[PDB]
This record gives C-alpha cells, structure tokens and sequence, in this order.
C-alpha cells in the first residue's frame, strides 16, 4: 500500500485527509493540530462548514513552529453552489483562501453540481421546501475553476457528488482545458458506488470517499437508522484484525485505490483513524463489506430533487 495516490496534474494526493465538516471553530484547530503532529498531510475543507478560518489557524500555526512545510501539505477545499456564476468563481477561492491564509488550494472541488441563487443564504428555499436554483450550468462553472489553474489560486480542481454523466459532461465539453482531478463521493459498504468508482478511475479522475464511517453525527440522523460503527458484521472483521470498527472501515475505501477523510475533532480518535497502515483487509474482507451495499446515502440533498442538475436521479 503507497500513500499518495498521482493525480492527472501531477500532483500526489495522502490517500488519509481529515475531515472537517461538523468540526467546530472552537474544536478544530486543536483538531487540524493533532492530525498535523500525528501525520496527517491532507485536510479536507469547505466554506460552507463555516470553520476554514479556525483551520488555517491551525495550519500556520503548524507552518511557524516548523513541524511542517506548506509543500508538505494538501489542502482542499470547496466551492458553494451559491457562487456557480462564472463571474463569482474566484472571488470565492479567494473568500476561502483568505480564511484558510494560504497562497494556494492544492484541490478545489465544486461541492455539487447544483447552482444556487446567488446571495447570502447558503440554502435559499422556497415555500415548496425546494432550492432555489441559479441560471449556472456545470460547464460554464467548470471553464471557472479553470481559470483558476492558470491563475495559479490552485494547483488542482475537481467536483464533488457528480454522477457519471455529469463526469462525461466535463470530459466532453467544447473547448475544455483541465479534466477533473478528482470526484469527492459518498463511500462506505451501505452505499459502495462500484460503478461510479469504476467510471472515474478508468478515466484518470481520483475518487475521495466521504462519510466513510456513515456520519454518525449527521443532524439528520435518526434511531431507526442503520449505523456501520455498531455493524455486527463489521466488529467481527475488526475483532478479526485486532483492529476498530472505524480502522475497518478507513482501510476499506484505501484498498479500493480511493482517498478517505475521516472526520474527528477528538484527539484520540484522531490518532486511531491513522493507525490503518499496518494490517490490511483480505480478499474476502473487500467482498463481504462489498456486499453490504443498500445505495443509503447520508447526504441525498433532499431540498434539490428537482434541480436540473440534482445528481442522484441517474443510476449511477
Ligand atoms: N463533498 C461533500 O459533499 C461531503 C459530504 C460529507 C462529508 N464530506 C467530508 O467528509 C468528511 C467525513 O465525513 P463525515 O464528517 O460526514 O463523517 P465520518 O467521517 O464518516 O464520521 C464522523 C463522525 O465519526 C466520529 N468518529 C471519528 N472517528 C471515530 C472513531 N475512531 N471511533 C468512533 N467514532 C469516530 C466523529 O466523532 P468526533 O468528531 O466527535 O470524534 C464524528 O461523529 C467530512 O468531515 C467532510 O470533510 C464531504
Ligand atoms: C437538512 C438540514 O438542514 O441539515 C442541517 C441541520 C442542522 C444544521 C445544519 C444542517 C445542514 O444542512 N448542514 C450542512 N452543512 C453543509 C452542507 N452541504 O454541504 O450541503 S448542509
């Protein structure tokens, strides 16, 4: 097993990020810290988890007490559907790298590919419970993100809950420059995405699992809901492996050639989530958690089914 997966600009990407949504301001520069000492080089951000400014805390902090070099590390965030307009692009990037106080995004994502009314409501809805939806298109947004290489804002950009069409989309589109680096996606044995993950891999494009433990601080989240942290058949394959639930299911994604950002903002778990370089799942580990596969998304993005560009109509 290697660390850093090539991305097709040329950059290496930890094949381990933390995640920070969730995370909050008060509790996650401790967290960006902890993840920094114990070796984690990748953290995964994004305007809308209303925390980049408490993360940059931590990074320039780590960056002045010389424990890390900014090459060192891999910072990504994520443009909000809000600023879809091709005219409000950068001035996001910059809104977020100002935040974060860095020169640079080694990966900016657009965070789905919906476009939303621009202004200052991260979910403008309407009386219906429906979004309110901008008069954006993906390929319009996505010759945005672009500009945005050559302006060197970023070293890298990528998309994030698009569908395989969406993909195909990009890959085609009239006068394209950068293809995707990456596709951030939901990812664990309840929700599997073999085909999605076939689709972008055979076409150069990196796959980042999210939620990769279900979530289980989800707001939305409810008793009746299944949770893979107290999977019985998952504790069995980690008692197996002397091993934690949670290491099972972060070594899982890894073994399929996919990046995973566990999010915590607790010290010890911190360190534990990282603990997932020295044992490996076997052959039949893969395809029994494979199996488990129901298509349960946490994140389903209920208030736009019936945006034009909402991704979880498709089959995949
Ligand atoms: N692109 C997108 O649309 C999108 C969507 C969702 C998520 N993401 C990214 O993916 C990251 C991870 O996904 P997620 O936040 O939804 O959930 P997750 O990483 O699957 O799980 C986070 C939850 O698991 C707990 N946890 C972490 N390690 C644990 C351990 N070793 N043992 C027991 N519990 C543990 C955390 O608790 P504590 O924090 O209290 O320790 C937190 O409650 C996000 O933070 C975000 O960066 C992106
Ligand atoms: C359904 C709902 O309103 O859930 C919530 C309940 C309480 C607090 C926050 C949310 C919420 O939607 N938070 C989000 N953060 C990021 C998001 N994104 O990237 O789409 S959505």
């Amino acid at each position: 097993m290697a660390s850093r997966l090539l991305l097709n600009n040329g950059a290496k990407m930890p094949i381990l990020g933390l995640g920070t949504w969730k995370s909050p301001p008060g509790q996650v520069t401790e967290a960006v810290k902890v993840a920094i000492d114990v070796g984690y080089r990748h953290i995964d951000c994004a305007h809308v988890y209303q925390n980049e400014n408490e993360v940059g805390v931590a990074i320039q902090e780590k960056l002045r007490e010389q424990v890390v070099k900014r090459e060192e590390l891999f910072i990504v965030s994520k443009l909000w559907c809000t600023y879809h307009e091709k005219g409000l692009v950068k001035g996001a990037c910059q809104k977020t790298l100002s935040d974060l106080k860095l020169d640079y995004l080694d990966l900016y994502l657009i965070h789905w590919p919906t476009g939303f009314k621009p202004g200052k409501e991260f979910f403008p809805l309407d009386e219906s419970g429906n979004v309110v939806p901008s008069d954006t298109n993906i390929l319009d947004t996505w010759a945005a993100m672009e500009e945005l290489v050559d302006e060197g804002l970023v070293k890298a950009i990528g998309i994030s809950n698009f569908n395989h069409l969406q993909v195909e989309m990009i890959l085609n589109k009239p006068g394209l420059k950068y293809k995707p680096a990456v596709n951030q996606i939901e990812c664990h044995p309840y929700l599997t995405q073999e085909k999605l993950i076939q689709y972008c891999q055979s076409k150069g494009i990196v796959v980042t699992a999210y939620s990769p433990l279900g979530s289980p601080d989800r707001p939305w989240a409810k008793p009746e809901d299944p949770s893979l942290l107290e999977d019985p058949r998952i504790k069995a394959i980690a008692a197996k492996h002397n091993k934690t639930t949670a290491q099972v299911l972060i070594r899982f994604p890894m073994q399929r050639n996919l990046v995973v950002i566990p999010k915590s903002v607790t010290p010890e778990r911190i360190a534990e989530n990282f603990k997932v370089f020295d044992f490996e799942l076997s052959s039949q580990d893969m395809t029994t958690l494979l199996s488990y596969n129901r298509n349960w998304r946490v994140c389903a993005l209920l208030s736009c089914t019936s945006h034009k560009d909402y991704p979880f109509h498709e089959e995949f």
